[PDB]
């Protein structure tokens, strides 16, 4: 009945963390200890601290402190969580633990003070190499008295703090085969929900001439993932939304994933639809634009968007710098449709895994990181503020086109698409015929 911890996975991945840290590239340089603290998780935002726990343990743990030193690791948590972590702390006789620093478990006290435990972790940092600089996820600030008491104690030492979010994201980016199977299923579930529920519902609304608010349609998609018939064999208890589904139309667009569906009635023109399923903690992503009776001009821009995504897939391969992929795509726009340069999304996708969007792995003009086989990306491209020459009402005047898929980076060459939703005009057009 107790929660099972994948021990081999922990030993494998903690060794990988230490091998990258030891290499000392970028912000890993001169880091004496890595300090990760999780307080109460109000959620709302994905976080490196809890993502790291998912990667190492398979589960997130609130009010938990993790101190990785050169020659030892300390975890401090409640008695329940300590019992859980004993699965990896007690090596038993597992030779897979040979390469990993020994774990010390400290039991947190709701009452009776934790100063003795805090001091042990501080002394451990002090004794780790130079004992001066700690790697942190500076963005992660959690509420709670316990976290406040730990960070107050830690701050009295005046350690140098360096944010290691980017190097850690790169450390875990390449997916193991078991992780890829989870992301493949996540992508398949997203596709099933869209193919079997989302697209059908939109077509029913148009065919019936119904007035449905984007927010209501989004709620219906959320309700749909509670039903087994839409989950392609997966159990409803293993799936959640990566973010609330986003439907936009009628001239009111914003081609990103950090906004919610508005209260406006869906307009029957260009309907951008974004959704993603998180399966057993691994994210997927999909974006499709459904076009009602699209004109020649709309189809020409949309088919050019498909062409751009195809070029992106061809360039998204092992060893290539992310900014070089970005420039290759923008060069096609410059060469073929200069007038769309100021219309195209400034970002063309991002690394995706336990966390939905890796901020350090965004496909933009600046990113210097090199791609690797085994990385998984959400590849998204869109055109905003496009004009319908035949539009008469404001909601008909402007439209947008947005497409998005989950893809697996390969070596020599083109990336593999993991989502399975047809996107030719005949598959995404909502035609009078139906």
């Amino acid at each position: 009945m107790a929660v099972t911890l994948d021990k081999d996975a922990y030993y494998r991945r903690v060794k990988r963390l230490y091998s990258n840290w030891r290499k000392g590239e970028d912000e890993y340089a001169n880091v004496d200890a890595i300090v990760v603290s999780v307080g109460v998780d109000e959620e709302i935002v994905y976080a490196k601290s809890t993502a790291l726990q998912t990667w190492l343990f398979g589960y997130e743990l609130t009010d938990t402190i993790m101190v990785f030193c050169d020659d030892k690791i300390i975890f401090m948590a409640s008695k329940k969580k300590v019992e859980f972590l004993k699965q990896i702390a007690n090596t038993k006789g597992n030779e897979n633990a040979n390469g990993a620093p020994a774990i010390t478990l400290l039991i947190r006290e709701k009452n009776e003070s934790n100063k003795s435990s805090f001091d042990k972790m501080i002394e451990a940092i002090k004794e780790s190499k130079n004992g001066k600089k700690i790697g942190v996820f500076s963005k992660d600030k959690f509420p709670g008295e316990f976290m406040k008491s730990w960070n107050d104690c830690l701050n009295k030492e005046g350690f140098d703090k360096i944010d290691i979010s980017a190097v850690v994201a790169y450390t875990i980016a390449v997916k193991e085969d078991g992780e890829l199977n989870l992301m493949k299923k996540a992508a398949s579930i997203t596709s099933e929900v869209f193919n079997k529920f989302f697209k059908e519902r939109v077509m029913e609304i148009v065919d019936a001439d119904e007035k449905v608010r984007h927010s209501k349609l989004a709620e219906s998609v959320e309700k749909a993932i509670e039903e087994k018939k839409y989950l392609a064999g997966a159990d409803p208890s293993t799936v959640e939304m990566c973010y609330p589904p986003i439907i936009q139309s009628g001239g009111n667009y914003n081609l990103k994933f950090s906004v919610v569906s508005d209260k406006n009635h869906m307009h029957f023109g260009a309907i951008t639809c974004a959704m993603g399923i998180r399966f057993k903690s691994y994210c997927s992503n999909l974006v499709r634009t459904l076009m009602v009776d699209p004109s020649q001009e709309v189809q020409e821009n949309y088919n050019f968007l498909l062409q751009l995504q195809e070029e992106l897939l061809k360039e998204l391969r092992h060893g290539v710098k992310i900014c070089d992929v970005y420039n290759a795509v923008m060069d096609v726009v410059k060469k073929q449709k200069p007038e769309l340069l100021n219309k195209i999304t400034k970002n063309l996708g991002f690394g995706m895994g336990i966390e939905f969007r890796e901020g350090s792995l965004v496909i933009n003009s600046k990113n210097q990181y090199k791609l690797k086989k085994g990385m998984v990306f959400s590849i998204n491209l869109g055109f905003s503020d496009l004009t319908n020459k035949e539009g008469k009402k404001p909601e008909e005047k402007t439209y947008a086109l947005f497409i998005g898929d989950t893809v697996l980076v390969d070596e020599d060459g083109p990336a593999t698409v993991l989502t399975s939703v047809k996107k030719k005009v005949k598959n995404v057009g909502i035609f009078l015929k139906n």
